């Protein structure tokens, strides 16, 4: 099928996939030129054997790095580390990243935290809310509870960085007092937890300001506008 | 202190033994501090500072001013990044960027699509206040699914290699952290009704090749 041209990147996402808009945001914020191909999961066009070849997991997003013989990176977290490590290499400037090893280990910690402790939990809460066969109030509570917990960890880390700086709402970040992919990983998701009953402005003030500083950046906005 | 590593795990935390295995396999000297989750020993104000998520495991890299890496995946990438630098040899990792993005893809798949699903399946089969069948099947099904993705990947590499059952790996026809990440978990799925030997033959030979390695064995012994 589709023959994506050897320059830039092609992103296989879905109109309602936060991890998708997550890669898009980082692409735009890093400058890279990319095109987004959405897919219909009900028309099962994501089971198209050629896509299945590049994304063994069958889940969006997937990014094809044409500049590299159509290399396909198929997990949002690995896509971010890829893009980030490739920018530092091409311009010697670690944007949204860090040159420090102890700094990177921290960026990764927050990235894995979001991808494996935060997104999954939000996903399960939406499931038991609107798509399960049965109706377990306890299943929903379990997850709205874990989502809040995970948000509390973030809220508190944000607070600590604000106080450690108090010695005026300036942006505070998770690592190196600089915007990194650690921070960006959460934004698309922060934007949808209200769907599972979580009000960030009321429940997580720090998180709310943090997301707000991020939602203000144009790179972040166009990406979210969509292709 | 200031030399080596300390690992805060738990006697039955797979992602904990995952870090232990890689430590052992990379040679680094480490001590493991188990935590009694019943006697609230992990709520110890001091631990909470190094491990902001409240979940095991956590690794302190003394050689680096007691730096704390608190996510098994971040821990793994730390260790192999620090070994390639130390010895110019990318053990359980790769020198190639395309290769790494692939190791990272499998690592993130394991940590965020595999481990969390097994955990829910276990929760609903053993720990949920209400033992709801539909809940359990949901996760039992998703675990089998993600295991299918692995099984089929492994198969592909065995055929692209057929010009006994030589070891086949997920990336670079070499054993990486991508492979090891799964091993502690593979060992537990029978607990949620999954027989890898009958259901996932490739996965079964893969885990077998990993379970034979002594480094893997002593680490699981419980250091």
């Amino acid at each position: 099928f589709q023959e994506q041209p050897l320059e830039g990147y092609t992103l296989f996402s879905h109109r309602s996939a936060p991890n998708g808009f997550k890669v898009a945001i980082v692409l735009s914020e890093l400058g890279f030129h990319y095109n987004t191909i959405f897919l219909d999961f009900n028309l099962g066009e994501h089971r198209a054997p050629e896509f299945v070849s590049v994304n063994p997991n069958a889940r969006v997003p997937a990014l094809i790095d044409h500049g590299m013989d159509n290399l396909s990176i198929w997990e949002s977290g690995a896509i971010l580390l890829h893009l980030v490590n490739k920018y530092y290499k091409e311009t010697g400037n670690p944007l949204l990243w860090s040159d420090d090893l102890a700094d990177q280990s921290q960026i990764n910690a927050w990235l894995f935290f979001q991808t494996s402790g935060h997104a999954p939990m939000i996903g399960q809460a939406l499931h038991f809310r609107y798509f399960h066969s049965q109706k377990i109030a306890s299943a929903v509570e379990r997850y709205t509870d874990e989502v809040r917990r995970v948000y509390g960890v973030v809220e508190m880390a944000l607070a600590e960085r604000r106080e450690a700086l108090v010695m005026f709402d300036y942006p505070v970040w998770l690592v190196g007092d600089k915007l990194t992919i650690a921070d960006l990983a959460f934004v698309p998701w922060n934007n949808v937890v209200d769907r599972i009953g979580i009000n960030i402005k009321i429940e997580f003030p720090e998180v709310y300001k943090w997301t707000k500083h991020m939602m203000r950046r144009p790179a972040v906005i166009k990406a979210l506008r969509g292709e």
